[PDB]
């Protein structure tokens, strides 16, 4: 049950929830109104359970990708920032927080893969994927390799597959088209081809996984890897002199890593929606509010322009943002589950020579198209009947 | 709109609808009440369209497999024959006309594959599948083959795959369990194995399709084929001296062809449900009523014991019934679409050596399990939301 005249906030235990509590303490000093921050266990399971009965927190913080599920279940209120408020944040971040074209959360922070490089082996990392084969032959003369990154998980190989036109679902006019899937187009094929022949030509090994690639980079055996901000604290400990930069281009187009956006939704059942807006818009989403959170536990790159400009003095955080701006927002729809599953197989099969590139992606597209067409029958029959 | 005090009946243009009209004329002589028989074009598309708006015929005749769809959309009334009436029909036929364990149609006639044989080449057709390899070597000395039937379509190869324990969905207590699929169990594997090695050993060709098998049998080139009653009129024209008999056993178990049951449902929106029951139970489902239909266009084997015993003087119609009693009722649920699609691939791949038997069925089971699990999310999300 859901107390009026105060805010309850849930946010994950690995965030700066003590910093967020200082923002709640400022709100109260200014306003007289109490803010309570909690970090329950298993919060993203607990939220849709408790909020369906029309209880829960007023505000929930989590990765945007799961809010598409919450919104679809009617658990998130539509938010109402004005145009001037929208303008304070990088415009691509509002595209991560829509459901049925309506805004359903405030973007807070942004995360994406970047190119991580050893500055001692490689003072200037390559601008293009095309140059990596030659760079590799040159480094292998020193007993070093050019690049090693997790090849087993589509999240890591997608940025190259997407560079030339690959995509999960087409996004147009604030909305995904679930019938327009871009896994077997000519872009995806050209990229996966370039990848598979790095392996054929012996510049990568089809078996390289997350820990193998992380050990090589942190032992100074390879000049480059591809990883996110969660990896930087291991690289600091390794004392490798590293830098973090823009991903290489492919056919002159930017690599397109998937982008995760830590967001704040408002419970559809809260009687404090205007209070939640005021707290989010005028206290948290300000340079002093993001600073308090980030000082407790770093946020990485943030959606608020004014504060990202301060953070982006760290070139590593600048690189994350540049790569995120160039990347593909992770679609927040439940059909994204079909993609992970089909594409993981396709890549692992193209990579190991089990299938050709053209064959592995063609079949991926088929499987995804089929799972969704079945999902939507489930839907048109769940619906017409659930109504009665 | 849906006139009270008379019956409107729809039945397909390839049935004995003029014979059914004579039953309607008897009802009227006895009863004073008018019966109108129609055979619209595209009736099984037209029925769920018109009956949703709560119009249509009082009674619709079609293959039972599509009534599961109609029932699920609330377009069929639950029927209420008593126990004594149920007893007039072979008990396995009432298992083809349930939805959510409730009766939703009256079984009229039954169809299934049988073993068709050339009596001149083969006066005694083999009792077991195991004996076909030796029989083949013996016939090939005469320039003849033992068996040829469509291998491209799972409907035709399923009876052997099912013999030893293969199944689509498990049926228990009047209901299918959509989570219990039996395509990769040890039964299905043993059967498909026996099939694939008939091809490896050169007794069958993986490329044989419907017309190839039909030409061979009707030219007297092969001693046996597997086909249904729709094929008998071509074999009559060929003047081959043929017989129709029980399918061979495999590991001592009966082959299990899928069974189609021509059934009669009652429109949920009809005000004449008691009239429709009376017409179906006391006029159509009697020996004089089935005779009038069958005299116009043969029904094949029928569900009514008293009349099937007259028909079963034709050994060909007896064979159809014996095979149907031994076979697997075609499941009437919409998830059966997942089966056709996955199993067709599995068989064609095991057959051509693209995959092993163990691998092709394992993957079939996976694909079917996945499509249904996606269908049912579509469903649990279509539902909970459609309600609101």
């Amino acid at each position: 049950k859901i107390e009026e005249g105060k805010l309850v906030i849930w946010i994950n235990g690995d965030k700066g929830y003590n910093g967020l509590a200082e923002v709640g303490k400022k709100f109260e000093k200014d306003t007289g109104i109490k803010v309570t921050v909690e970090h329950p266990d298993k919060l993203e399971e607990k939220f849709p359970q408790v909020a369906a009965t029309g209880d829960g927190p007023d505000i929930i913080f989590w990765a945007h990708d799961r809010f598409g599920g919450y919104a679809q279940s009617g658990l998130l209120a539509e938010i109402t920032p004005d145009k001037a408020f929208q303008d304070k944040l990088y415009p691509f971040t509002w595209d991560a927080v829509r459901y049925n074209g309506k805004l359903i959360a405030y973007p807070i922070a942004v995360e994406a893969l970047s190119l991580i490089y050893n500055k001692d082996l490689l003072p200037n990392p390559p601008k293009t994927w095309e140059e990596i084969p030659a760079l590799d032959k040159e480094l292998k003369a020193k007993g070093k390799s050019a690049l090693m990154f997790n090849l087993q998980e589509p999240y890591f190989t997608w940025p190259l597959i997407a560079a030339d036109g690959g995509y999960a679902f087409k996004y147009e006019n604030g909305k995904y088209d679930i019938k327009d899937v871009g896994v077997d187009n000519a872009g995806a094929k050209a990229g996966l081809t370039f990848l598979v022949d790095l392996i054929k030509n012996k510049h990568m090994n089809a078996d390289t996984d997350y820990s193998i690639a992380e050990a090589a980079f942190n032992k100074g055996e390879t000049a480059m890897t591809i990883n996110g901000p969660w990896a930087w604290s291991n690289i600091d400990t390794s004392k490798v002199n590293y830098g973090v930069t823009v991903l290489p281009t492919f056919k002159g187009q930017p690599s397109k890593p998937f982008v995760g956006v830590l967001s704040a939704g408002i419970n559809a059942a809260s009687p404090n929606k205007e209070l939640a807006k005021e707290f989010l818009e005028n206290y948290l989403l300000t340079d002093e509010g993001l600073e308090a959170v980030n000082k407790d536990k770093p946020l990485g790159a943030v959606a608020l322009k004014s504060y990202e400009e301060e953070l982006a003095k760290d070139p590593r955080i600048a690189a994350t943002m540049e790569n995120a701006q160039k990347g593909e927002i992770m679609p927040n729809i439940p059909q994204m589950s079909a993609f992970w599953y089909a594409v993981r197989t396709a890549v692992i099969n193209a990579a190991s020579g089990r299938q050709t590139v053209d064959e592995a992606l063609k079949d991926a597209q088929t499987r995804i198209t089929m799972l969704i067409s079945w999902y939507m029958s489930g839907y048109h029959t769940g619906y017409y009947m659930g109504f009665r």
